[PDB]
């Protein structure tokens, strides 16, 4: 066929129950999840193309970058919680890998309070019991999926994307074609 199973994705052997629909899972210790973040622009064209109805989530990763992956795993869920991903997603990326300026939570803070959240509304979400359990979903999330590499994408808990099986001469057709999958395994 056009899509197989084994080349644009695969097919996970224990599939995920209760999944969210569009899972992408990323760090920002993480140079192709820079790229599909600042260059591809993944997220944003997958959606573009995606059903109605169909939510997309995006989650950080623990397993790269020490205690400031974890950091930045919690202050991602603070992000969530609220609801400044489009602000901070940018800075932070550029922090950990372009200046890299980010070196411990304080310099992860600081990027927050550039874009504009309050300290005392950051410092409160930080240490809320709400983000505490937005930590624990990121965490089951890929915990339920073997996750051992970024960038990944997930579709309904059973389908995983598989990006090197695809052409990279070009950027933009790159990027089609990764979105049209996420469609097609969507209406799967």
């Amino acid at each position: 066929a056009q899509y197989e199973d084994g080349k644009q994705y695969t097919t996970l052997e224990k599939p995920v129950a209760g999944a969210p629909q569009v899972l992408e899972f990323f760090s920002f210790f993480c140079p192709h999840c820079y790229q599909f973040e600042e260059v591809l622009h993944i997220s944003d064209n997958v959606k573009k193309k995606l059903p109605e109805g169909v939510k997309m989530t995006k989650y950080h990763v623990n397993f790269m970058g020490g205690d400031l992956g974890k950091d930045l795993t919690q202050a991602w869920a603070v992000a969530m919680a609220l609801g400044v991903e489009d602000k901070v997603t940018v800075p932070l990326f550029e922090g950990v890998q372009k200046t890299q300026t980010i070196r411990s939570a304080s310099d992860i803070r600081d990027v927050f309070i550039n874009a504009g959240i309050k300290g005392e509304e950051y410092d409160a979400a930080w240490n809320s019991f709400v983000v505490k359990s937005l930590v624990a979903q990121q965490e089951k999330a890929a915990a339920d999926v073997q996750l051992r590499g970024v960038p990944a994408m997930f579709v309904n808990g059973k389908y995983q994307l598989n990006p090197q099986g695809m052409d990279t001469s070009n950027m933009d057709v790159f990027v089609q074609q990764y979105a049209d999958t996420v469609k097609y395994l969507s209406e799967k």
